[PDB]
RNA sequence: GUCCC
RNA sequence: GUCCC
């Protein structure tokens, strides 16, 4: 169907509405830049690979090129990886870009450069040079950058990358800069804000660096400025995960009042990690659109009593103060300034890590009229004492998040801890939905009751996930909770004795009861599967991790049931050979559509298990079961089935015509398996197919028996890579038809090969001339 | 070193004493006796192979055979494998054992047999046919087993093995078996017990049957019986894991009053799972020696309250009464009759599932003066409120164990409610350090010293999975002066203090492994140099706790000898370009195990090795993903013994062994990536004793990497599943595998040529190389 | 591949 | 293969 295989080891896209001719060569394990690139490229990407020099001859033919992504082909050692070091830095001789007239876009971060590449192209508008080595910035290396707008210098000295010495920027190096918009001199070791900057900047970071004071006239003229970030000049160092040195005698960063005052146009402000222990109001004065506040890592837990800046910022969507808590103190209550009830546009208030024994329902009452409000983030906060009932006050919250607190009768893990949120990879540049959510995860919640949750019935969503609940739920213990749409109730130790567990919760959508394996561990102990009966909107059940080898119930029944997670339990021994009990345990889940039984150790299935399924199921994933045989003729009894999933087993053969085993099946993966073969007429007449994974198996050979053309141009996508394709000529068919097809195949540049014979060993199929075999 | 190599692929052992042969060809792959058997041969083991028939040819040459172990290479289908089902059942020619003049033991269990197998000689003194499809037994069919004395017929009839009938068996079948000493029927569907039975009997097995009566007769004349089973006749069916069918008309197994009296020898009497509801004491009349009485799984819960029959039993050494509860019953506490007083010589109570919520210490009175009292095991009974002060009236115990309850302020896993216990296979912890109270698996979610008040005697307490998410500063164990292992795993520890567990002064064992709650969530204290204050402590475990941060930058220890870090994140810790935690290890100064499994280093920051300890010998980094290793930095670990590296990825080794460190005695690389070895490897390398290089890709190994006289003082050389090429520049490895004495498991099975295509899947030990010298 | 799984 | 790991 093609007249000329793609044998360019890199992804073509087109884009005819942009006139884009996107060519992406991520991580293809290049050593140069491939022949071949179409002409009229506008995108090349080549991060990510070993091409140890560029020159004019590198992108001569490319007229066209608007972006060049040429990032961490020699990454610095620390930085990048220790089983492929970059033996030296990458060189740029004369002339590489000048030719580029069109070029808009240069990255060359991660490449261990000593000096800013001369001879750019006065066309370009972004320049990225992070992570190299370039630690002193002279006007004169920057005349070429007349037109730039975007300009990224940063991580070029920290402790990832150090240069050892402090970063040097000349007087004025970026003035004369006059449509620089965005400056970021990150993680640089940096002194002293360079001056003077051009006006024209909306974006300046010069955070993680060793900025000990602002003089009052580093922003005079920076009337443009929408985002500034200061932080980590004078790091508040305790429980740093990185090395931290704090400024002398636990000085903060200092800031004249008037520093920002002509910044009439910030909307963010980053002073996060600073060692603050007061927030001047006079700051705030000529910034009245001020958005984002990230007050966060500082030494403002009195201030947070006090706080009389936030008069100054109606306008402020989000505030961040987490993590101000005094070193060794345990506070009995949070003290919040009743100056929070100015802030009548936040949407978003976190205070983590303030440090308080007790909670109680005034302490919040100078939020109770933030009409909108949207987030509350009280987690790591150490709280032993709150009564839930007063959220009844925060019925128009979004989020309620007291997460990782010691409470008894969606931000990264690492987030105020890490060093740079906002670094980039070398690579690339949950129940809110439902509703009201009360995040009470991660606590010391043993027991619970009825009255825990008085007032709360507005709630949709509730996260009891890690907690300690060890306890036999009978239906009394969720009663006020009349809208729950959806309850985490994973990783605590649930004892599923009474069949009315959770029937109180009558709007319940969605259950997740994984990892409460605790009970069900034990032998010789009551376990009522049969409680889904009783939940009449019950949508999606988990139950993984249960460790589950035993059943006091025969048969799980639901009416409305769409969805089981039934993952990393027993059923090889609920369904031990002989024992019939069980293999109905699914049958009477009336509209299941979907069952997750993969790593149940199910190393064969016994006779049964396929009729006893229920009639509507669609999708059935036997993953990770140690499989090791396989009626596929048993897959007649499903006769709604779309999607089989077989990854990570160990079947050895296809059936030998898949299409008179079921005429419904659309998606099959069989990918991590051990079949060496396939059969001779293997996918004959199989109609709907639709999506066909056979990679990460062992095949030698395929033959067009099997492979019969009118079902592979129906298929969206036939994954082949990582087999052991043998060379030969009896390969012809195969090797001809995947040069030529049109059917998505992916990794065919690396990861489609020949195994043999010795010749070909290693080379990819599609480019594998077989003229011999023709002659 | 050998003149000729051996290709039979079974393991061949002389134990000269005994004058035994012993060739064990278990799990081959046979699909035929092979050839070239020592006529010596005594003990013959082909369990687990596809061998479908036995012949006179089968043991022509073999006429010394003692034993023949002949199992399960044709096992019923629903307890064989369903990838390598075996497709007919084992053929057994006439004449095949009746040569066999010296045979003592055939075992055939387990090969779908229809048939007892006639023609065997009269030396038999154990037959075994167990698993297979015999469910009638004919007297005419025994004349041949004058001699025998031990007979295993079970598992021929039950839900893993149907035969759709009952049991049966010809009235005196067993009677002329006058030396017959054990008979096992269990798992048979039998209905009665069958008689007469001969009275030799020492041992009689017949429990998960059908038998809903025994007879006053049925063992009236058994005089020598020293174990009787009738357990799993009128099974309690309450939760049974296994498909289970009770007598009907909820009757007991009916078992008159004097049937035990000629039983003057018993000492184990087994009557699990029978729905018992009493046991009337004129059943123990006339014995007098009994020291094993099971009778868990009935319904005996008022008895335990009554239990008269208990003033017959003192000689009793092991009594066990679990799971007799009442369906639907939350006792409010357990009622134990006096006289349990009586039995003077108890060892060993177990009274798991009686089922009640308060554990008071008046309750065990009739205990206090058991004085041989050593376990007592109140398991799972979801008990939730015990003063463990009233277990100062038991120090003389070895364990207390209240394992599996819900108290707050060694047996299998599957035990009382398996099939079938004591089954036979195809194929075939703290308490010595004194006196145990095992608290796993409870409610407990926070710790006092007073919790501890009176218990100053214990030696090892188990605390594992319980609900403690508490700050430990000392304080909390005051009163165990004594304790010598404390199993705190599966906890929420929140190491906030470094003074935690420092009032344990005779801690050796602090087990403190998934605990990980606290070090998953950021910013938050965690004190790793809490060890310096334990001055005794030998073995510290803190597996499976995902620390990546503290705030201390070294532990510290005088004492400990054996670090287990696993399943944390060493790799985070040390981030390339933060130093300040190469030194974690550094000040431990007796260790000498260090277990860094499964910490994701992808490769070992610079510093790594210096930092470690001095006196390090056995060190693992398996389960890294280890991608590079500059092994030169072995130089740094002078007392460097064992180095684990296995499930990595590493692709070479280093170019000169001996140079890299003088003291490595076993070197375990098995499961990486390594295609070649360097051309010196080995060279000079005499202190390697034990080199596992299996699971590999290597293709070709030289003498000059593999020196003879480093190789022939190994222990051990593991090899198989690689990649190796059998050409003619494998000469020298191919002869020598052949020829050496040294140990290289897997001959037989999985070191292999993967070619040239001719001898592609041949073993390397049959390979013939003879074309490369012509 | 008798119990486990 | 810049942050994660
Ligand atoms: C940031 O700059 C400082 C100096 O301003 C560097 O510190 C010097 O480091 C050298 C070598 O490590 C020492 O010999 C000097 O004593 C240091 N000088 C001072 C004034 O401390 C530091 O190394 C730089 N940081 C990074 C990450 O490169
Ligand atoms: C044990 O023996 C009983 C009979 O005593 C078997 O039960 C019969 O089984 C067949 C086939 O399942 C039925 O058609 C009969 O109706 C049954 N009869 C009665 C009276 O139950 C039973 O199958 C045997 N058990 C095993 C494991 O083989
Ligand atoms: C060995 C006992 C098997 C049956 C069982 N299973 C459980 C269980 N999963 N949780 C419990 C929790 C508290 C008390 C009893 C049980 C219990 N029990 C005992 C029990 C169950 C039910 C009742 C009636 N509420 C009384 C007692
Ligand atoms: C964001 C807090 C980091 C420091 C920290 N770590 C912990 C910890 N691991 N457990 C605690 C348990 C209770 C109270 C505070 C802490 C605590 N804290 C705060 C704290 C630590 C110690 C003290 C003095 N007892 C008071 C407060
Ligand atoms: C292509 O490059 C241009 C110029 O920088 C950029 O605006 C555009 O987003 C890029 N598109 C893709 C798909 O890479
Ligand atoms: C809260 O703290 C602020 C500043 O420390 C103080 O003005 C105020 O009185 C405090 N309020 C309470 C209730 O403690
Ligand atoms: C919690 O507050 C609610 C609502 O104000 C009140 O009804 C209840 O008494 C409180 N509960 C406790 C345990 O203090
Ligand atoms: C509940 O919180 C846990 C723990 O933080 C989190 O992993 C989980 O995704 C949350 N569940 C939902 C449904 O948001
Ligand atoms: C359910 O259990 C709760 C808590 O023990 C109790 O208040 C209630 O009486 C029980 N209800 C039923 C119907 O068993
Ligand atoms: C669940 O099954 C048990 C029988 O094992 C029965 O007692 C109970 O009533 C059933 N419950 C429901 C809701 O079907
Ligand atoms: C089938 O279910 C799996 C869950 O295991 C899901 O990830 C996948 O997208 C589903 N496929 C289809 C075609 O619905
Ligand atoms: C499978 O193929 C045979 C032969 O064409 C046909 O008789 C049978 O009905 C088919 N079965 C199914 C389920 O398609
Ligand atoms: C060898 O066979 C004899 C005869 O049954 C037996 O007593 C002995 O224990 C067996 N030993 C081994 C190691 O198989
Ligand atoms: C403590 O009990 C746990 C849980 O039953 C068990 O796994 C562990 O081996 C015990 N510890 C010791 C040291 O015996
Ligand atoms: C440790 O905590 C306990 C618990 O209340 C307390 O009695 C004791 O004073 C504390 N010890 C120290 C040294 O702080
Ligand atoms: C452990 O280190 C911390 C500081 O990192 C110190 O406060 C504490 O006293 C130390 N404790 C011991 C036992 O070394």
């Amino acid at each position: 169907a093609r007249w000329f295989p793609k044998t360019l080891p890199c992804d073509v896209t087109l884009d005819v509405s942009k006139n884009h001719v996107i060519v992406d060569c991520t991580d293809k394990h290049l050593t140069e830049i491939p022949g071949g690139i179409p002409t009229n490229t506008t995108n090349l990407t080549l991060t990510i690979n070993h091409i140890p020099d560029i020159s004019p001859a590198s992108f001569h033919r490319l007229v066209h090129l608007v972006e060049i992504d040429f990032r961490c082909n020699c990454v610095p050692i620390r930085l990048g990886s220790k089983s492929n070091m970059c033996p030296r830095r990458l060189q740029i001789k004369p002339r590489s870009f000048s030719g580029l007239t069109y070029l808009k876009s240069l990255y060359l971060d991660g490449n261990q450069l000593l000096e800013i590449p001369q001879g750019l192209p006065p066309s370009l508008q972004l320049l990225s040079l992070e992570a190299n080595n370039i630690f002193s910035i002279r006007k004169e290396q920057l005349t070429e950058l007349a037109n730039i707008e975007i300009l990224y210098l940063g991580q070029n000295c920290y402790y990832r990358n150090p240069c050892y010495v402090s970063y040097s920027i000349e007087k004025d190096a970026f003035l004369n800069l006059t449509k620089l918009k965005v400056l970021s001199l990150k993680d640089n070791n940096v002194t002293t804000v360079p001056t003077v900057l051009p006006s024209t900047l909306t974006e300046l970071y010069l955070y993680n660096n060793m900025i000990a004071e602002i003089q009052e006239d580093d922003f005079n003229n920076l009337n443009q400025l929408q985002i500034l970030d200061l932080s980590g000049n004078c790091p508040r160092c305790y429980n740093a995960p990185f090395p931290c040195t704090p400024c002398k005698n636990n000085s903060p960063l200092q800031i004249p009042v008037n520093a920002f005052d002509a910044l009439t146009e910030l909307k963010v402000l980053r002073l996060h990690s600073n060692s603050l222990q007061h927030v001047p109001p006079r700051w705030f004065k000529n910034i009245n659109n001020l958005q984002e506040l990230d007050l966060s890592q500082n030494f403002l837990a009195k201030e947070i009593g006090d706080a009389k800046f936030l008069h100054f910022l109606p306008n402020l969507i989000q505030l961040d103060l987490s993590f101000n808590f005094e070193l060794q103190v345990y506070r009995a209550s949070m003290n919040l300034s009743q100056a929070f009830s100015s802030l009548k546009s936040l949407k978003i208030l976190r205070i983590r890590g303030y440090v308080f024994k007790e909670l109680k329902s005034f302490q919040l009452s100078p939020l109770h009229n933030l009409q909108n409000l949207e987030v509350l983030d009280l987690g790591t906060n150490f709280i032993k004492i709150a009564n839930l009932s007063m959220f009844k006050q925060f019925k128009r919250l979004k989020v309620i998040d007291l997460s990782v607190n010691k409470i008894s009768p969606v931000l990264e893990q690492l987030y105020y801890f890490r060093y740079d949120k906002y670094a980039r990879s070398c690579r690339f540049k949950s129940c809110y939905k439902y509703g009201q959510t009360l995040d009470l995860s991660k606590n010391s919640i043993f027991f619970i009751k009825s009255s825990d949750f008085q007032h709360l019935s507005f709630l949709k969503c509730l996260n009891l996930s890690g907690n300690l609940i060890s306890q036999t739920l009978n239906g009394s213990e969720f009663q006020p909770l009349a809208e729950l749409r959806y309850l985490d109730f994973s990783n605590n130790r649930l004892d599923l004795l009474h069949s009315t567990a959770f029937e109180e919760l009558r709007k319940l959508e969605v259950l997740d009861i994984s990892s409460n394996s605790h009970y069900f561990q034990s032998e010789g102990i009551t376990h009522m599967l049969n409680f889904t009966k009783n939940l009449k909107v019950l949508q999606k059940l988990m139950m993984n991790d249960n460790d589950i080898s035993s059943s006091t119930s025969r048969t799980m029944e639901s009416e409305s049931l769409r969805t089981l997670e039934f993952r990393g339990n027993h059923l090889d021994v609920l369904w031990r050979d002989g024992d019939n009990r069980y293999l109905q345990l699914f049958k009477n889940l009336l509209k299941l559509e979907e069952l997750d039984i993969s790593k149940n150790s199910l190393s064969f299935l016994p006779s049964g298990v396929f009729d006893g399924m229920p009639p509507n199921l669609k999708n059935l994933s036997l993953a990770k079961n140690g499989l090791k045989s396989f009626i596929w003729e048993k897959l007649r009894y499903l006769k709604n089935l779309e999607t089989l999933d077989l990854s990570h087993n160990q079947l050895t053969t296809v059936p030998e015509r898949l299409s008179n085993c079921s005429r419904s099946l659309k998606n099959l993966i069989l990918k991590n398996n051990q079949i060496r073969s396939l059969t001779k007429y293997f996918l004959q007449d199989a109609f709907q197919l639709r999506y066909l994974d056979l990679s990460s198996n062992k095949i030698q050979m395929i033959q067009k028996t099997s492979f019969p053309e009118n079902v592979l141009n129906n298929l969206k996508m036939l994954l082949l890579h990582h087999n052991r394709f043998l060379c030969t000529c009896d390969a012809v068919w195969f090797v001809w038809w995947v040069q030529h097809t049109e059917v998505t195949i992916p990794y065919l540049a690396t990861d489609v090969t020949c195994v043999g014979p010795g010749a070909h060993k290693g080379q990819s199929v599609i480019s594998l001339d077989l003229y011999t075999c023709e002659l």
